[PDB]
């Protein structure tokens, strides 16, 4: 690259494990979109609402392969790991399980920020802050809020009113 | 599931591994969109045509996501495996490429329709053949006008007018 | 919290210490305010302009509290003390008493800011510098400037013509 | 003041009292606000009410500020208490806490009003009267019928229904 | 009258009284509105305003005529007697005059306020409370602000800004 | 400077620095400007580009003066050095000598935010990466991307239809 | 040059010269418009002004650049001297610097002009005329203007209402 500059293999390493976590997180959602889309489960809100997640972390995982050719790092593709489960179980354990993935992707993410401050990256650590950073808390404070009501409403009919109010 | 009926395992399997098939051509896609997106190469239409073309690919597997779904079948994923390469050489090469994978996309569906057709699935035939096999020989068709509009243009000045005005 | 994450008690208790600061900041500006709509001062643009920075302090307090909560952090509240005054004095007095507050507050932000440095909290170090340090270089800028505009304009009919133009 | 007519001192002060009264009861809701933004509490709509109920006190002891200075009065703040806590329990414990400080704080308003009768203070009368008591013998009906509607509603669901429902 | 009801001869009395003294303020600043409209005065806003002012009072005694005859009263003009000069001197004592005259007609409507009220017309005292003792109280306010700025602005440049600044 | 709090002297004295090399930029761009207006070079586009990007880097001086004044530095003026040509040859040589002025202007950004860095000046170390290091890593990739297109597009109908093409 | 007709190297020289004083009349400007933006200043009518005046300035530089161009000259930089102070003084000193500047500006275009007379270029000689006389007596006239107008507003109030009142 003639543009590369102040940018170190271990960052444009870390930039590739992250496009790689964000894609799986996608993966993630789109297999939770499919269960709740599920004819005996059926709840349209809630599949919508991990299909428009699925396709955020997908942007998530795109800009950082735009921000990978702008610093003049080269994109290397991993296989994306199927989901953990296909059946999420209730309306409460799929929020769980997506509240433990948002956590992890935010760990992944600060890690990746300890990698760019302790090679002085001073672009790419204020990139992470303003673009993941910022987002992530508030995705995190969210599934966390969804939580504490999908168990305030109970099972049955709190879930097919959560499902009706929670989207609008 | 109440609903499935006429809807044979063998079907239900078959439509899993097209959806895999998708998803694995929208990675392919993504990678071939990094390439054109590299500092040093810089064909910026290309790129954004095969970013289109990835979330073109993952529209046909989300779309049999929910033909599985309106069917009573269940959606199992697998890996998404790696592209077969992150260097897709030229840009006649890259297109070759598509072609190539799009006539594996149409002989993956053409089996599926078979399988449909062996099972008596009425419903299904027709969905592959309107929904899947009329997109699909456009689609290879579309590549293969690609292929004759690079080879005519030629290398250096006519790759950078293919992507000025081909795409616009 | 099921969202706390990276997110120190030093961090949370010195986010707790600037909410009552900004508090703090609003009632002294609400004082001021009172001031020039004293009869026998009946400085109304000035007296509408202090009320409008008590509105902002008290904004500045209700987004540490938003922050807090996002972070998983528990807001605690204490008493705000009154303003050191209910006299400000002459337009200048109490402007150069806005400016010595703007710069109090700055070095409470500043502290903050280091206390999160010093406990890696990647995403507060940014938070603090877009959402507060920004605003209060300019915020210190503009009562700086204010003074300027006082000073010279003088006392008496400057004071008056101040008040006329300065607001418009 | 070359304006103050018919205005005792002890009037003067019940209005300086007053004001630090309406000062307290919006710190209150701004706490009450703070405790349904809780991550582990996550009712975004009793939450917003708080906030409003909070701003609107905050108003009643502007305009206390506003009428001391039409009458030539001067403004004399003292501290503001921490609200009694920062845990306020149930949705019906923070409604009944809400009751009662509406209570409390029209209490105030009738003694005030009384102090202005003893003084022959005509305007201040008239003024409380249409500015303070009328307002709050409608906050009081509100608080009362919102607690009404919360013990209907029921703990769990019904809380969850009420926060989505009674502020739209 | 067919309509007079709780309306006594003494309140009758008070109510054509405060007529004349209505129609006196308006004499008044008819004649500090020709003081500023002398050409070797010449302070066109502040002509405008006093004639403004003489306007509104001229409306104070009219709107007292018709509640004089709503309750059915019978209305007794006396002689409108010139105001204490022709000449009002400075820009200050001007409003200095005018204050102190508010302060009378405030005075006059408290009294006024008081018999109606020894009557027991609980229709009067609101009246006069809601049309009269709020409006004075403003216009006291302001005439106090008017000579505070007046003071501020200081004589010669500042009385021929504070005329071109002060009434929008 | 009332103003000036947690702003060091060796801060004020690179933030000067960084604007006489932005100054020194823009300059560069100008005669780089004039060269392609040149009746025997005549690529009017290309001229267009360079007199944008002479407007731009003194856009960047003049918000760097803007911060400085913000902070309370005081804007010290140098020599601004005439180019090192005025002669800039072909297309390549012109956009090849543009990346080399944009990493060395990143260079100098990426030392003034290690200044910052080191003085624990928490605003501008935001501030550099948020206005200038986000900005200068973009304006590299695109000055890498016109080499490549220059490269592919060729000498003579090449850079003929490059200008007609790119800036379009 | 293929266009190059009845231009004698001596006027191509004192056009490359003239550029050179219109750049650093545009500099001196720039460095004045950062003088009224010091916080201990703060004139932001007069420091956009100079702002304004310094495009002005490059504005008439780049115009000689295009007419060199025309003329089928080659442009040749030279170092843009500094300013002769960052410190401008009172209101007064910065204009009549200004003032200074433009007949220095005035007495070089005359010089231009009086080359381009010698050698016969009816071209240029309209071209000055039209272009850069007629603008450069009414730019004189306007700063002397201000002169008179400072000075007669004079220092303190008047300089806060100059800045106020002469720009809008
Ligand atoms: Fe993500
Ligand atoms: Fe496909
Ligand atoms: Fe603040
Ligand atoms: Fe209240
Ligand atoms: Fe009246
Ligand atoms: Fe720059
Ligand atoms: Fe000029």
């Amino acid at each position: 690259s003639l543009a590369r500059q102040n940018y170190h293999d271990e960052v444009e390493a870390a930039v590739n494990k992250q496009i790689n976590v964000e894609l799986y997180a996608s993966y993630v959602y789109l297999s939770m979109s499919a269960h709740f889309d599920r004819d005996d489960i059926a709840l349209r809100n809630i599949a919508k609402f991990f299909k428009e997640q699925s396709d955020e972390e997908r942007g998530h995982a795109t800009e950082l392969m735009r921000i990978q050719a702008v610093r003049g790092g080269r994109v290397a593709m991993q296989n994306i790991q199927k989901p953990e489960k296909d059946e999420w179980g209730t309306v409460l354990e799929a929020f769980e399980a997506a509240l433990a993935l948002e956590r992890a992707n935010n760990a992944s993410l600060l890690k990746l920020h300890g990698i760019a401050e302790q090679r002085n990256d001073a672009h790419l650590t204020n990139y992470i802050q303003e673009k993941y950073l910022e987002e992530q808390v508030h995705s995190i404070n969210e599934f966390a809020r969804y939580i504490a009501n999908i168990k305030r409403a109970g099972p049955g009919l709190g879930e097919y009113l959560f499902d009706k109010e929670e989207f609008s």
